[PDB]
């Protein structure tokens, strides 16, 4: 799995223990292994929503099966609480979009799923 | 809706209205309110197009379209000009994806649409 | 065609060539010609994999064609074979999703393929 995410907010607040506890919530909520688990935050972006400025961010989500229509809206509930505490932007100012991967269009080890 | 774009131009010379000038265009064209648009731009990024590094960007417009048309081509000139005109960004030397998103696959306010 | 990765190796790690041999590389595989083809590295990224923020990336290769199922894993075995030698990352810690673009949803000069 892959859980990127953009962000208008400052470097030097993402808690030193965002990438962990990320790659811990990503992982249990797929039921993946963390080894397979990536996370990435791109800090200090330019970004508007709603038409400001203020703390937003948007990201996605992606993995090889976990993902559906069915199960969207508790991944959305856990994410975004998760996101909340530790980067303090309101949850009406990101959005994160699900991305239900087929094997053989993602490469790792040189090889594909 | 969401519009993101990267692009290896230097941060001075995106206009300091091209933010608020970019959401409100995205919510013309898509026809939806301002409420919900997100607009993101990563400048100075190392990026090649066509095999030198002049300036040039790529980005995506995704956004919840449903029953409704396509209309890429339209979007795609009325957001060129626009790009072009504030970014002066050479318009063969910028790609824009257009993706048309699921309600189901789009996390917002710790739900999903 | 585009090829955009993001890594947390530093920016002056990246090989000064690494854009070009890309470039010439993606337009290769795909069979398309280079002044196609956009090759974007976002570096100094905080990104882990596994819960590690030792040399990883991830990144995606969207194509009009070229990209398939009963192709990319050839594609992957080449990717990564140059990227573990340009950037020196282990294959096992970079991810790359492979997108086939339908030209009705790709924007370019000013209207779609």
């Amino acid at each position: 799995p892959i859980f990127t995410l953009n962000t208008n907010i400052k470097a030097t607040d993402v808690p030193s223990d965002f990438l962990s506890s990320t790659s811990a919530l990503v992982g249990n909520i797929l039921s993946k292994p963390g080894s397979y688990v990536a996370v990435h935050i791109n800090t200090d972006q330019q970004l508007s929503f709603g038409g400001s400025t203020n703390p937003a961010a948007f990201g996605t989500l992606m993995s090889i099966g976990g993902i559906e229509p069915s199960r969207n809206r508790d991944h959305s509930a856990k994410l975004f609480d998760h996101l909340n505490t530790k980067l303090g932007i309101p949850k009406n100012r990101m959005y994160i979009h699900f991305v239900n991967l087929n094997g053989d269009d993602v490469g790792w080890n040189g090889t594909t799923f």
